[PDB]
């Protein structure tokens, strides 16, 4: 385990997702409101899944070697298994907040699936130049998601409760900034151009992941917006 | 096929899931009620999926060799492919019975996914001691599911029709007893401590599977609880 | 890339799915109706997914070699990854058109999953004779889907708006004819009996895919049936 310099960030990531999971689980114990239960369910599942996949990376299961550039390159494939489930869940949190129509939810989740799936293919592609073709397609899918979060959702929120509008706005901004960093880290890290070494890359992803999941969740679950308006 | 002593239980399992599938399909032919159609759909799909995966194990496709303990260990991975889809379907049957809120359904299905996914990782893990780490996490996810089935669902059922309350109670009890045996069999069988040989392990899983799927389905689909109250 | 004679059909397929995707995306820009948004979302996702998987086949990622018949046989596994997601989406388009009950939708999607999953197992099976066992099970699942599209849906459509009835009828007929060709092509092509060479097989699948996705989508998205009745 300790033979990989990035182990420390995997261990920290595992611990923080674990602690985040336990905290949200305990916090959601005293919740009977059906709307709030949905948000607690979605939001607690996110670090729970991330916990399992961080642990899989820490123990070495979620790592494979991919030959490109005439080298055996360590690729943590478990990230994509995580993101495949957790990024649509995060989008669902946002979509449910603003009472998105079903068509838009399907568009988001579908685009997200394409984003992660093509990122995975890019990560495992042995022809070096083609890795960036997949990166570009995945990034286009991300750009679509970001467009919808801004020019389909933000104007929907203004027509809703002020607490849901303000909470959505914060979470939207957090999401757009944090999510946009991922293709950059991939591009310059071990999966892409290889300018940033894997240990630093792992640190960067860990900071992004904890912020995008536990940070996000802390903001969401402390908000009154997740409760139905009741007396 | 006959070169594996466990083939007989795989063959029997295949036949019983097949027959179970055909029986539920025929039985559901004369059903127009929209609620009953949901239960027939869910409940017929369960042995249909199990049929395909038993057949895959029988024909040898759903088997791989995993090196641990300095041995090549036969691991039937197809079980997890089965359970990944059939256990949430079984939980959906229960959840729909008691008209569970969406948040609770998501919690159940999500926990179930974690249960099966981590069981799969445990099954394929090459570091012997780590297999039991995954077993423990999976078992914790199972315990969460069982907690919800008792302390989130049972009190919901009492507020519903007597036929749905009584049927849920029976199916809940069947589910908790049968499902709890699976981590025990895994732990002592070829995936875990290796005390019980694979042929007996396969027998045990076959008895559990047929009971948890066809047995469960027979109880559910004979009940009046799957029909909306109509005149 | 050009080393495989079928590359031309993969390239054409990629281009046509890409163009189809862009066309539906642009066309759906000026849509606010919640019902129409659902259909645009579903129908645009279908060629988008197919685009990615055609590209994966073109670049060689979505190809593996399967030993059977004492030969190394090129099997494009990416087709199943495509179909796993796009065929239920296509069925959802049809089901939503006729306002299918949830039980029937689950039956369709479930049968479809079995159809594609067993086709995949058949495609990767190393025992030649067993490949056709999987083909038969998959074809039985297809026959179930076709039965439901005719003897569960058609009589539902007649009870609905004339525009939805007529559009459903056309799309149903297109779907039944086109989908039925797939098991035939598989059976006689490289996955099955090997009578038709892979380059021609790839052409046939490309024509079917573009017709079943872009052709289908063009018919659906030009129809008034995807809009709620409004003044
Ligand atoms: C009802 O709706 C609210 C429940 O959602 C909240 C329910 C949660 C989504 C349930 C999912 C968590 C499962 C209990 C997972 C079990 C293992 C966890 C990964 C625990 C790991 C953290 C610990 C080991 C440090
Ligand atoms: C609505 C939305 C959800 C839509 C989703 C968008 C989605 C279509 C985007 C593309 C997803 C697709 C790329 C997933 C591919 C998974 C693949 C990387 C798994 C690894 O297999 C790749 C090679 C080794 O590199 O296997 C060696 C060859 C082996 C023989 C491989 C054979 C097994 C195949 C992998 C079977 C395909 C199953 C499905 C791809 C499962 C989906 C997995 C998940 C990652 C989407
Ligand atoms: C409408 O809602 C009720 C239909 O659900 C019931 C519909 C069923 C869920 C449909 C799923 C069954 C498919 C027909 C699968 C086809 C192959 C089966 C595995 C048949 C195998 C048994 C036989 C070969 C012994
Ligand atoms: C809401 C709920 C549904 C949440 C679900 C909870 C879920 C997160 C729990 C964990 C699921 C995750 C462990 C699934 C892992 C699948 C993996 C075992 C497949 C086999 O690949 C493992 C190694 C060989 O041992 O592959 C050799 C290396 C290869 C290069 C592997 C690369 C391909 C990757 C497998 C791509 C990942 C795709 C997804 C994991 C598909 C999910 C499969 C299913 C089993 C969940
Ligand atoms: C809101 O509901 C309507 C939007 O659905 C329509 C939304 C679409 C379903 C969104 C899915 C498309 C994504 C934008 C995918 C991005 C990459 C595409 C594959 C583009 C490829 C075509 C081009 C490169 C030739
Ligand atoms: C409600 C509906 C959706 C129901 C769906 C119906 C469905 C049950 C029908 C059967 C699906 C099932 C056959 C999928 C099998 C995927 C499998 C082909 C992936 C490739 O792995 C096969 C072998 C190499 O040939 O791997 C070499 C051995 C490796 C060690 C394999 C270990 C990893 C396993 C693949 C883990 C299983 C994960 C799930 C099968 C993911 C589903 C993938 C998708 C194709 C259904
Ligand atoms: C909790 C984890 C999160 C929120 C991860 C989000 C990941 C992304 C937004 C990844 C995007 C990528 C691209 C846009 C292209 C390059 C490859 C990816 C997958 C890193
Ligand atoms: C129809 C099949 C059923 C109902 C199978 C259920 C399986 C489980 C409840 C399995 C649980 C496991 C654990 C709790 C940890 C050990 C590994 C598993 C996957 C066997
Ligand atoms: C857009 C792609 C479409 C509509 C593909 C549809 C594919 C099928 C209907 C495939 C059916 C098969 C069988 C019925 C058995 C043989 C194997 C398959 C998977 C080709
Ligand atoms: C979106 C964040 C991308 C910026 C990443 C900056 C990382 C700087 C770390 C120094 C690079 C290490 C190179 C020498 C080993
Ligand atoms: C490929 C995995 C996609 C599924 C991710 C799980 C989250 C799905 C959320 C469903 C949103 C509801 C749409 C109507
Ligand atoms: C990883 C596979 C999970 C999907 C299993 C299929 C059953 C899902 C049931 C969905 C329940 C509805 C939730 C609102
Ligand atoms: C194995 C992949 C199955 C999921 C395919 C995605 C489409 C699912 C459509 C869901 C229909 C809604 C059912 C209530
Ligand atoms: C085009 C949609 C406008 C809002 C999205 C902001 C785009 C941020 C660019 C991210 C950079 C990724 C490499
Ligand atoms: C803690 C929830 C109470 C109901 C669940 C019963 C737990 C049964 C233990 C199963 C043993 C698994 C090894
Ligand atoms: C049995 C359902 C009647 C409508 C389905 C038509 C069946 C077409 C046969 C397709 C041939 C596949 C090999
Ligand atoms: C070896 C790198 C070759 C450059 C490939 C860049 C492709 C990026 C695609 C963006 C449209
Ligand atoms: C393929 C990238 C798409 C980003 C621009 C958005 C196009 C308009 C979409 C309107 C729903
Ligand atoms: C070789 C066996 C070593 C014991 C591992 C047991 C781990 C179980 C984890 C329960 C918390
Ligand atoms: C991680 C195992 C959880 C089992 C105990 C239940 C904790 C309380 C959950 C309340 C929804
Ligand atoms: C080598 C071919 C052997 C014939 C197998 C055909 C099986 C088809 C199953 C249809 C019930
Ligand atoms: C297993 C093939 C099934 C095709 C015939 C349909 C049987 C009746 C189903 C009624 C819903
Ligand atoms: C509750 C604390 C969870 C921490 C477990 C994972 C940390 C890795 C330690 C090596
Ligand atoms: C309808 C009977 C189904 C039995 C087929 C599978 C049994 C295995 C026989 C070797
Ligand atoms: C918009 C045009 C998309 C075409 C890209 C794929 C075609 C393959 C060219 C070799
Ligand atoms: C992106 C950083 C999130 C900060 C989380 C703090 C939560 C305090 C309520
Ligand atoms: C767990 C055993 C189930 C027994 C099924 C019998 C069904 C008869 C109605
Ligand atoms: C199966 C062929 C479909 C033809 C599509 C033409 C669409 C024109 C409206
Ligand atoms: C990590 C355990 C949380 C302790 C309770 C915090 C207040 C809800
Ligand atoms: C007005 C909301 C600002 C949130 C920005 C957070 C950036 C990490
Ligand atoms: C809208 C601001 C996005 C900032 C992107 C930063 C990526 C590191
Ligand atoms: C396995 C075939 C079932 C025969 C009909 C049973 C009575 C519905
Ligand atoms: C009161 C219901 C009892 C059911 C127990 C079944 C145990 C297998
Ligand atoms: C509530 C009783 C559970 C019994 C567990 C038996 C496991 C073999
Ligand atoms: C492929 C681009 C489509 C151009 C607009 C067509 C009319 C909606
Ligand atoms: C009456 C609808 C006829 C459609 C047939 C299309 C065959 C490809
Ligand atoms: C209902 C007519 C089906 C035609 C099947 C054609 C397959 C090539
Ligand atoms: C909570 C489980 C953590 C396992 C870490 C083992 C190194």
């Amino acid at each position: 385990i300790t033979g990989r310099p990035e182990w420390i960030w995997l261990a920290l990531g595992t611990a923080l997702m674990g602690l985040g999971t336990l905290y949200f689980l305990v916090k959601g114990m005293g919740v009977s409101d059906p709307d709030a239960k949905k948000f607690y369910a979605i939001t607690t599942l996110v670090p729970a899944i991330a916990f399992t996949m961080y642990l899989s990376m820490l123990l070495g299961y979620g790592l494979t070697m991919v030959p490109f550039g005439g080298e055996q390159n360590p690729i943590y494939w478990a990230r994509y298994a995580d993101w495949l489930f957790t990024t649509p869940l995060l989008l669902l949190d946002l979509a449910l907040l603003v009472d998105a129509d079903q068509g838009t939810i399907l568009a988001l989740v579908g685009a997200d699936g394409i984003m992660i799936g093509t990122g995975l293919v890019g990560a495992l592609t042995k022809v070096y130049s083609y890795r960036f073709v997949w990166w570009a397609i995945s990034t286009a899918a991300m750009l679509y998601i970001l467009y919808v979060l801004f020019f389909g959702f933000t104007s929907k929120a203004e027509s809703m409760r002020p607490e849901v509008a303000s909470t959505f706005k914060v979470l939207r901004n957090v999401t757009v900034v944090l999510w946009s960093a991922y293709p950059v880290v991939w591009l310059i890290g071990s999966e892409g151009a290889g300018i940033v070494p894997l240990n630093i890359e792992t640190l960067l992803f860990m900071v992004l992941d904890v912020s995008a999941k536990v940070g996000f969740g802390l903001i969401l679950l402390r908000s009154r917006a997740i409760f139905g308006e009741a007396e």
